[PDB]
């Protein structure tokens, strides 16, 4: 087949989190949202709005497209 080369990497959150401090943003359990960084702990993602910030990476998690 072809090789390709535009995989992106996804997160789908499991618990809402309000945030609004200066470089925060608030994220809700139904939320889809692209990783930008990931060298520490808050991760900085892009909203579907087309915003960005920083959030704690342990509400987030992986997009295997998968479940039971």
């Amino acid at each position: 087949g072809p090789l390709g080369s535009g995989a992106l990497k996804w997160v789908l959150c499991n618990y809402d989190f309000q945030a609004r401090n200066s470089s925060e943003l608030s994220v809700k359990q139904r939320d889809v949202l692209e990783v930008l960084d990931d060298s520490r702990k808050w991760w900085k993602v892009r909203d579907p709005a087309g915003q960005e910030g920083y959030v704690p990476y342990n509400i987030l998690t992986p997009y295997p497209a998968a479940a039971s």
